[PDB]
């Protein structure tokens, strides 16, 4: 077959599908579901419809920023 790209790869929700019109298909509605999210992401930005989805994404994929950064403190606000 053809080498080189595998598969298109959404940044809203991370969904992948091989043709284009898929993923335009499937932007689409994120258009419209932006608004179910109320709680924003203050580590990347995202949105969830609720905190409690918002603070296990933290875990799931700012899992690596919650734990102490290296030897180098930082300002923490809680
Ligand atoms: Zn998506
Ligand atoms: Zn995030």
């Amino acid at each position: 077959g053809s080498s080189g790209s595998s598969g298109l790869q959404c940044e809203i929700c991370g969904f992948t599908c091989r043709q284009k019109a898929s993923l335009n298909w499937h932007q689409r509605k994120h258009a419209e579901t932006v608004a179910a999210l109320r709680f924003p992401c203050e580590f990347c930005g995202k949105r969830f419809e609720k905190p409690d989805s918002v603070a296990a994404h933290r875990s799931k994929s700012h899992p690596a920023l919650l734990l102490a950064p290296q030897e180098s403190s930082g300002p923490s606000s809680g």
